[PDB]
């Protein structure tokens, strides 16, 4: 028997403090039913990991949001990677893997790190800053659009579009419908920048379009793959870096450990991704009747995976609610897991690592010195405003 809960995981009260409700979801049973939206829910690490690693049964091509693409028209053309199952997912996935490859990271790392150091220096000259707008947003905005090969004009559309995308995975609540109402200009800009002539030589987009002659993708698939990078490539890392700075501000002992050994930067970022889980949730749809956690789930059912809860499951993690920069983080699902596991994770980890290295070498203290404001999104967890004072080393 599967327990029925009335918790709305997409309510503003849930977003404000999801951890008690995530414990209630976990402790109710391995599989729950959320009556509010008529979906199954999995909040423990084990069931989330199992669902993510069974794309045949728990598919993505009927949408990874609440909407079932077999029942409703998608709000935009389906992503050729995120909203695709194998085998159609495989070759676009490969192209994106080679575009955001170790070699590409080697080409861009010196500039990403230089830009992170310069940003921390500028903020240190300012002293009191907003760690969201002036850091978590400003740094990825300073490196990622250029690495894409985007022109300067119209970049102010990138964060709104992203927010829209992440709101659109949610249920048809006020956040989602409001997002879609305001979507037209951001959609117009983003779809336009996806065309080959609009992507500067040597950038991620130009490389995607250059990969259109190997038999893995065709030229008509390249704009949508550039669209994938313009959908996920900025906002997720904004909330990851914001998560990390929020953690270092809340856990000064961990900031002191990070200063003492800056080579912990990468893991300090990885732990942040586990601790806050900026991408909180994703859906799957059952392609057949399946037994999961002793519960029978019929065909065509939406299954809501709580990635943040899975990353705080005490069945899997010791002291899951502590931020520990030397934690063995391998296995967390903040980047997903399986065939869809974040293809841009090397970029995200590069940005987070070099930013946290900059803070580790340059900043003595991070003190919250203003009202903290949360940003509400159906899929992303993160702050709207994080006022901090940076004491230089
Ligand atoms: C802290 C930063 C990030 C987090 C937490 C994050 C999270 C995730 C998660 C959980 C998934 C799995 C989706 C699923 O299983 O349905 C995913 C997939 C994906 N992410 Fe990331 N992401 C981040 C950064 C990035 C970046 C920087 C890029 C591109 C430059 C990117 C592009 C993508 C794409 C294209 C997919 C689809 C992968 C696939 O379906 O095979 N993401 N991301
Ligand atoms: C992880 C978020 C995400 C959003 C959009 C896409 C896409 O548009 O393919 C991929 C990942
Ligand atoms: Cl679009």
């Amino acid at each position: 028997t599967i327990p029925h809960l009335a918790i709305d995981p997409f309510s503003l009260d849930f977003f404000d403090d999801p951890y008690p409700d995530q414990q209630t979801l976990r402790d109710a049973g391995p599989v729950v039913y959320l009556d509010k939206w008529n979906v199954y829910g999995v909040a423990r690490y084990a069931e989330v990991h199992a669902v993510l690693n069974d794309p045949t049964t728990f598919c993505s091509s009927r949408g990874v949001g609440l909407s079932d693409f077999k029942k409703e028209k998608p709000w935009r053309p389906p992503s050729l990677i995120l909203e695709a199952d194998p085998p159609a997912h495989t070759r676009p996935r490969a192209v994106l893997s080679k575009v955001l490859s170790p070699a590409t990271m080697k080409t861009i790392r010196d500039g990403f790190a230089a830009a992170a150091d310069a940003k921390v220096d500028e903020l240190l000259q300012r002293g009191c800053i907003d760690a969201i707008a002036d850091l978590a947003e400003a740094y990825p905005l300073s490196v990622f659009p250029d690495a894409m090969g985007l022109k300067q004009e119209g970049r102010e559309h990138l964060l709104p579009y992203a927010g829209l995308v992440f709101n659109a995975f949610g249920p048809p609540n006020e956040l989602r419908q409001t997002a879609i109402e305001r979507s037209a200009p951001h959609q117009a800009y983003v779809n336009e920048q996806c065309q080959r002539p609009n992507l500067a030589p040597g950038g991620f987009g130009a490389c995607i379009h250059a990969f259109t002659d190997t038999g893995e993708i065709t030229p008509d698939e390249a704009p949508l793959l550039v669209r994938s990078l313009l959908s996920a490539g900025l906002d997720a890392t904004v909330n990851g870096i914001g998560a990390a700075v929020y953690c270092l501000a809340r856990f000064p002992g961990e900031l002191q450990r990070l200063r003492s050994d800056p080579t912990l930067a990468r893991n300090a970022f990885e732990e942040a991704v586990r601790f806050e889980s900026p991408v909180q949730t994703f859906f799957r749809t059952t392609t057949r009747e399946v037994e999961l956690g002793g519960a029978v789930i019929g065909e065509g059912e939406k299954v809501l995976m709580f990635l943040g809860s899975a990353n705080r499951d005490p069945r899997r993690w010791s002291d899951p609610d502590l931020y520990d920069i030397t934690r063995k983080t391998s296995g967390h699902v903040g980047f997903g897991s399986g065939v869809h596991m974040c293809v841009g994770q090397l970029v995200a980890r590069l940005e987070g690592e070099v930013m946290l290295s900059a803070l580790a070498r340059k900043v003595a203290a991070i003190d919250i010195d203003g009202p903290v404001k949360r940003r509400f999104n159906n899929t992303l967890r993160g702050l709207e405003s994080l006022p901090v004072k940076l004491t230089p080393a």
